[PDB]
């Protein structure tokens, strides 16, 4: 791509008012499908992971993380590689979006979020927490680098991605688990799933849940 849209903002101002799949040209002159959500808090936000239903694995390795992975109609991780692309100019606010197994909505927003490169593994520069009934899960994670089952950088004596079964910019453990593995209900729960510490707490996983950026 010589040029097109830099971002979903973008997009919403010349008149692409429906949330969806659009392309934006990153950069450095690479077109990237993301999904735009056009309609949520004035729209505009680019949402670049979403869980649903379960229907992807998300226990997958640095490189798959690296370059993305899913479905377009359902779940995905967009990439880290892209991520950082995407965040290297411009604040990012970063909205998280929580639905559990009764269809109650909770959220928290955090100011910018921005990814380093992969020489310091996509490692999380996460601003400060603004508002959210989810409260705030993100923060320990800030500074932290990603790890994956194959890329062990956490700060625990094992492999935290292995230990909980998902990628993330793990402690020793964590206080979100976003990537981790899918439950159809509290009754299948995993002993660490899709969670949220400030929320539901460890081991009491979301049904659906999205991260996007604005
Ligand atoms: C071992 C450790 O894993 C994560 O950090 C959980 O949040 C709490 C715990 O159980
Ligand atoms: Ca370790």
């Amino acid at each position: 791509c010589q040029e097109g849209p830099r971002n979903c903002r973008e997009l919403l101002s010349q008149g692409a008012t429906l949330s969806g799949w659009y392309h934006l040209c990153l950069p450095e002159g690479r077109a990237l499908p993301v999904f735009c959500d056009m309609d949520t808090e004035g729209g505009g936000w680019l949402v670049f992971q979403r869980r649903q239903d379960g229907s992807v694995d998300f226990f997958r390795s640095w490189s798959s993380y690296r370059a993305g992975f899913g479905n377009q109609e359902s779940e995905f991780w967009l990439g880290n590689e892209n991520l950082h692309q995407l965040t290297l100019q411009g604040n990012w606010e970063l909205r998280v979006e929580l639905e559990d197994f009764n269809g109650n909505r909770t959220f928290a927003h955090y100011a910018t979020f921005r990814l380093l490169g992969e020489v310091d593994h996509y490692q999380l520069a996460l601003g400060k927490f603004s508002e959210g009934t989810a409260g705030d899960s993100l923060s320990l994670h800030s500074g932290r680098p990603f790890t994956t089952y194959d890329a062990d950088h956490d700060s625990s004596n094992s492999n935290c991605a292995v230990i909980v079964h998902g990628a993330w910019w793990y402690a020793s453990c964590y206080r979100s688990n976003l990537n981790g593995r899918y439950a159809v209900s509290e009754a299948a729960a995993h002993k660490y799933g899709i969670d949220w510490a400030s929320g539901r707490g460890v081991g009491h996983p979301y049904r659906r849940v999205r991260m996007m950026l604005r």
